[PDB]
């Protein structure tokens, strides 16, 4: 009795604790592979035998679905999250409020904005989308420090290679080394939503019981503990 979950990077800590518990209360081992949702959707398209896939956006779930790789009837939106600007924990930067008059250059002071790569990384695509609506994207696009996932973007900031980054609400929570300094207004981007689905061919009673457990009160308590919103 062994389950494989492919989950967005941002779910690392939450998923590891759900797994350790599930094995404790159910005796089934859940082993996770974490990465950009783009990379994971691509692996699944390419035949990777994941049992479940949780994406950090709808876009990469839609992708896996339109490639016939998903048991589509099972797709549900599981989580919500906020999009935030982090600075390193030692930074003197204070909280501020984001709007179309936020002077991103002055805050950056010759530094880069750490982001998931907006070409594919959901955190980056949300960020691009907020920055465009805010009217700040053409100023910012040549000034990015892109990473291969939202964990890479966080780490640029932890290490002080970038003064600011855009990550999720939840990412600042699992990180000793950065502090949230602003939250994007919800009206600046598409809702950050995390769909889950059973991978095509893997809809069996063992996998179903874990899929049901991700909406269980034990998983809920952990998700919330890590700063996710429950759907």
């Amino acid at each position: 009795g062994k389950i494989t979950v492919f989950a967005a990077c941002s779910l690392t800590n939450a998923m590891q604790d759900i797994a350790t518990q599930f094995k404790k209360e159910k005796g089934v081992d859940v082993v996770s592979s974490f990465a950009s949702s783009s990379t994971l959707a691509r692996q699944i398209e390419a035949g990777a035998p994941a049992d479940l896939f949780i994406s950090a956006d709808q876009k990469w779930m839609d992708y896996a679905v339109d490639k016939k790789a998903i048991d589509t009837a099972t797709r549900q939106t599981l989580l919500g999250n906020s999009l935030v600007v982090v600075a390193p924990k030692a930074s003197v930067q204070k909280d501020f409020t984001i709007d179309s008059k936020t002077n991103w250059t002055s805050l950056l002071n010759g530094g880069r904005l750490a982001v998931g790569d907006p070409e594919h990384v959901p955190a980056g695509i949300y960020a691009k989308e907020a920055l465009q609506k805010l009217g700040a994207w053409d100023t910012l696009s040549p000034k990015l420090a892109p990473a291969e996932d939202v964990c890479g973007a966080l780490a640029l900031v932890e290490r002080n290679e970038a003064p600011l980054g855009i990550v999720y609400g939840s990412d600042a929570v699992a990180s000793k080394g950065v502090k949230v300094v602003a939250t994007f207004p919800e009206d600046s981007h598409k809702k950050v939503e995390y769909p889950v689905a059973v991978v095509e061919g893997h809809n069996n009673a063992t996998v179903k019981a874990f899929y049901d457990y991700l909406k269980g009160p034990q998983a809920a308590e952990i998700f919330k503990r890590y700063g996710f919103t429950i759907k």
